[PDB]
């Protein structure tokens, strides 16, 4: 049944290889033949250990892609493969936004700043390997530190313009959590015109239709992208125009943590000072706005609907945005712990592992199934775990590891679990779950 | 310290075979071998067997689809349209000349032994391990290709020992997988080229290190059997005739007699004719006999046979280990040979890096340090010593070997040879069946 | 969740027990339940030392073999000084009072058990050739030491056990087979009738309460009942035939001492040991491999047991019928139909075992208790015995295939003598020697 | 030649078992022939993977011990042993000090309290373990926790008499580095007096004068113990006294770590909340005593002379107090951290292991076998690696951990390492060496 450590981490390697269309890894076989942002930063990490200078491929190609104003898109498509929508022709980001870059297809929308995590990553394996393999490392440093630094700014200027230190999303898919019910109340209030039609193509591949987001829903996600498009992408104006408007504190968090690992590889590789002041600005302005948004009882952090003016209440993974970053008082982080190991989250008696439900099991918009309402995704796992780590809770990370690693034996790397039964699903050979167990061995 | 974990080393070992991988043919090696060649196919196959039991059965489909008329497995797949490699698929002519030939894929003339038997086993004992499609995989393989294998061991039985001396006669030194051992220099001293059309190597433009690859004059020699079985369009009635080059390779032959007893192992448990179960017990048999007819009387160790000189080859090289492999010495001389593996002349030798086996021993006139298989480690025979001891009963034995393979396998440059003492990687880095040894270890 | 040891954790707490039976310079078999040196946990015990000490582990040969009889025999049990709570005890056996040939200074049984010992020494012998010039040179000495000694055991079975030479061991009591309540001896247990036996208490059931577990209070007065019988005849090699109620060829046994033989013999070679004993080791070897041979089914290859005073095949369907994979020996027909069965749904195949590993008694038999010692729960010590036998014959991965499954039962740390089938409950002694002597082996 | 982990795991608990006298674990079979304070912590920390009941048994031996003002003595002998120097009878405790327990027979100093940390190891394992294993360890906290409080009381109030947060030592022997350079300044203005013969039994057993101390240590060590005997062991009397008087900031630094470990499990195991504000309020006393005694550029930390009333300028691991801890300024932090790693420590040319040496090579007082002088101690990479990833350090504290195990996988548990050749030194089979083997493994 389960593979050994040494079969899982060579079907991972194989797997990540597999999916590698030549300088770019695609995030899945055939639901996601193409590169999306997060998954390639997770990619990268998973590749640091195989080969450094392929991993840091997969960031120079991504950066590529940059947008002018600096954005990373979330998706860079792959020249001439379909399977996938909505594809270029959807976006029309080429024709109608111009920061988009001259030579590469690409989305409109962005997606959260784990990238500085796949930089240290790909340094620490860096560091253990030769001066030759170091030498490579540090010339990507060289190559995209202001191009890193031009990501962090955008992300800090354009989408959190008021200074409240949490980032500012238009579309749910920025998030990485689609369907999150984070975002239920914030989509009940999008009222699509007259949305061109479209047929579908992910739930081709994932056919099951408890696994994926809904048609009405999808009716959503796109005439958020038809918004986006009447004013070209222009960040000036989509605060005016768009229908979906919310601070995403699991990103911002995320964000915080980035600044501060970026800031050290900068001191570390001696950077421009005023860079590294930035990047620490940054880090401790998003903290703050973290913690700025959580329960007073339990330290949970809540999203904010920018449109309503109201505080999103809803029992999922991001409530526990804050211990990635820290800042809680040391009373309520305590809280929070015992909220995530307590029987709404990690101590669930019928989760078959010991690992963070996307959506709470007691929450009643939770689905055992269905994508990010309920089932337990490894990249999570590993993230989390990653944080722990980086908060000195040694203990608490490894047994995350060994949870999900444990899960993981099955071979299937598919993209998130079944809570109860362990079941895989979503799309197998899921490039970001071989990454997390390349990450945890490699 | 630059060695890799054991889950670093099987992952990088995967994340290379995928590397090589053309899409339905894996490469030998990125540069210097980019084609399938025959034995590193059966090796890449056992390396993807723990990754993927679908694809390693690929990997011998593919290979089977070249195999001749006649039933000879050549030892060169050609990928379609791929240069860097000389002699290439121009300069056999097989396309033109070979009426066995395939009509659908570009081979090379010769062949190369049959270890292919081996990976079958190792497929299916995979397989057992992951569950009911998977097994259906691997029995949809043999019941699509138990007859190519078949004939593929009554053409080495039928047409490469046709006196029944149970000994694999080679036309060409490429044919043993060693191309320069000494084993074959006497008889490439007998071999005098005629007017032999000139021609430039590739193999050097990639391995510019000299002392590590076969001299031009060896190589003069190379191309210059295939000019004879060119004149004589492959003809298997006309090469005893013609050729300049005609030795019996015991290892070859010790290789075919335990691949015919693991064929026929398989062809019972999965109820294939038992006329052919007869059969391969023959063959078996018969080689292993043969192989033991080589031996010496004081230490057992195997000789090749000149056939045109009707000479004993007596050289110290890792092929007098052929009967270690198929069993069949008495008990005495079994322990003087494995002696002599264990002892100074070899695996004991005082300045070696590593307890494994160096293709020439180190004590002989004919060792090089670096020159291919005139003395370098190799890891592809560590894995078959190793396999082949395994299976003799002597677990501690196959136990040493594997982990001193690992050892020298830690560095992650997954060299195609060794430096017998300093433990330097030679030849090809980033070779496949290297990779694929690693593997199986650990898969 | 997830209750299971890591490899490097099971090691070190495997090491860990085999410290904590050590009374000095003997193991006991158990902390409680067997709280001396049995003779064939005592060759595991030195299997499972080899890795941690190769001294300690020729120390726990050297003691067993200060216990052996002068006429060659290693009587089963070598009793810890002065230390009670098993029954029968050196009170019950006399052995010092009335066996002429029991050890001056060592307090033993007055029966014997297989004959693994050779295998051990292989063991020591491969560890120490790993560890260097002074663990060798340890090593070697106790050859010279002990050779002349594991010769007069091997050769006290050959002439004083096989009598009649026909290549298989008697035995006079059940428990020399190890197998103490074996489905195979139940035949001819059922033909000994106890005359006057002297009270006694059972200690064993004291320790593991369950009855469902252990013998029955008749099986011990049957048990009992040969005790007194040996006794009787001063346990004289020479008068046991013609007195002993309970007279039986044990083929399990008789394949074991066939592979020790052999292992020996090979060992003398290498270390060159006189000619005449390993000839002697070759010749006994054969005789005792055709003797397995003889007994066996000729359609399944399955090894039979032999009632020598009922004079009638023992037909059984237990772990021991694999008796002839041990050794080799059998036509290939006969062997692949043996392997047969023994992957088959009658043993290792069976559809609710919870690991793929040889139950003592055959589910589907109806000799079959899940629970009672040998009549049906998974002994990691055969699991170890099968897949190191079986990597001898070369048969890789059936071999490899026994010792996961044995390391994925053993994951639980209990060390327990013996599993339950099915649930895979431990069962027996907690803490076994010879069990966490499968395990550092398997991974030391 | 070398181990595999599962070997040299199967071997650290085989040498672990064998060195149990029952209730206690020597420290070593025979130059250390009785159980030592911090060895014992490190005991236990080593059975928690093998035993849980069994390290609470090591942590309640040594608590028996205790005297009745808090102190832990840093012996508690054997009874019968007589292999050791000083022991039960040159000490007079068992009659001198009014404060040594009844039926023990223990030193009279103290050593490092690291014994919290053993608690939080066995707490750990034993949550992993179920509900009986669970249990155990918390009702050995029910038993013991008023005596960890009143050894860490004890040396708060009486080895911090002026509230500088930082340890008094009257005894070299009291910082676990006898012979460090350290103390070489101070033990120069010792003058002993009328010395009562002895003979030292330590080099019987270590017959190489290079891997011990000299004799004319020995002489300061035996004088010190005639001035405290002479006074009868008393608290009050010691600074009177007492010829030998200094901060050990190493120690300072321990004890800041132990009082908030054990502060958190108060927390978790809910004991009185005013026995919680002590531990914090001493942790932070003793963080900021460290702080105070590091160079503004370097970060390295000073011990410091109190008869002298000087700092203490020595090149010892000792100057990365600081490091386990917290505390110091950023700047300060990574200047400390680069002082680790280069050429004068971790960094240095000839090292055969990536390990912190107890001196700099560089020093002038640098010497490759003198025990504290210059080799490399396995209890010191473990629990430096153990700290390191208290402060998030994932990697740092992986590195070490990775080269201690290549260096202990010859199997020898050797007390200390020659830095340069790896020669293994001290007594072979040392309990804490295998100890750290077994938690990084266990």
């Amino acid at each position: 049944p389960s593979f050994t450590p040494t079969q899982l981490a060579a079907r991972a390697a194989y797997l990540l290889r597999g999916n590698d269309l030549g300088t770019m890894t695609t995030a899945a076989p055939l639901l996601y033949p193409h590169m999306w942002s997060w998954d390639a930063a997770f990619v990268a990490i998973g590749l640091a250990p195989l080969s450094v200078e392929r991993a840091v491929v997969e960031l120079d190609t991504l950066l590529s892609a940059q947008w002018r104003n600096g954005m990373i898109p979330h998706i860079v498509f792959a020249n001439g493969v379909d399977g996938y929508f909505p594809g270029p022709a959807r976006w029309a980001t080429a024709t109608l936004a111009d920061n988009a870059p001259r030579n590469r297809l690409t989305s409109g929308i962005t997606q959260p700043p784990v990238h500085a995590i796949a930089v240290q990553r790909i340094l620490e394996h860096a560091r253990t390997r030769g001066r030759s393999t170091r030498a490579v490392a540090e010339a990507f440093l060289d190559r995209r530190w202001g191009d890193l630094m031009r990501w962090h700014r955008w992300l800090a200027e354009c989408r959190d313009r008021n200074e409240r230190g949490r980032i500012t999303l238009y579309h749910g898919w920025e998030s990485g959590m689609d369907n999150s019910p984070r975002w239920d109340s914030a989509y009940a209030n999008v009222v699509p015109g007259k949305l061109p039609e479209y047929q579908r193509a992910d739930n081709v591949i994932i056919t099951d239709p408890s696994q994926r987001p809904s048609d009405g829903e999808y009716d959503r996600y796109l005439w958020l992208l038809e918004e986006m498009k009447a004013v070209r992408y222009d960040d000036e104006r989509l605060p005016s125009v768009m229908s979906f408007q919310v601070e995403d504190v699991f990103f911002s968090a995320i964000f915080s943590v980035a600044c501060q690992v970026l800031a050290e590889i900068g001191e570390d590789y001696k950077r421009p000072h005023a860079d590294v002041k930035d990047l620490y600005l940054w880090a401790e302005r998003f903290r703050a706005g973290v913690v700025e948004t959580t329960d007073q009882r339990t330290g949970a952090a809540r999203d904010f609907d920018v449109l309503a003016e109201k505080w999103l209440v809803t029992e999922t993974a991001a409530q526990f945005a804050p211990l990635l970053c820290g800042g809680l008082p040391h009373d309520r982080e305590r809280a929070l712990l015992k909220l995530l190991e307590g029987p709404r989250f990690c101590g669930h008696p019928d989760l078959k592992y010991g690992l963070i439900p996307s959506t709470s099991p007691v929450s009643r918009d939770f689905r055992p199934r269905e994508y990010w309402r309920g089932p337990v995704w490894p990249v999570l796992t590993w993230l989390f775990s990653w944080c722990f780590a980086r908060r000195g809770w040694a203990e608490r990370a490894r047994l995350l590891r060994q949870e999900g690693l444990r899960q993981a034996s099955d071979g299937s790397f598919a993209e998130y679990y079944e809570p109860f039964t362990g079941e895989p699903l979503g799309s197998m050979q899921q490039s970001w779950t071989a990454a997390a167990v390349l990450d945890w061995l490699g």
